[PDB]
């Protein structure tokens, strides 16, 4: 998995 935040 990754991590990537959004927002
Ligand atoms: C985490 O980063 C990896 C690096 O390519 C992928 O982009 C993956 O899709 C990302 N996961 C999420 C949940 O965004």
């Amino acid at each position: 998995p990754t991590t990537t935040p959004l927002k």
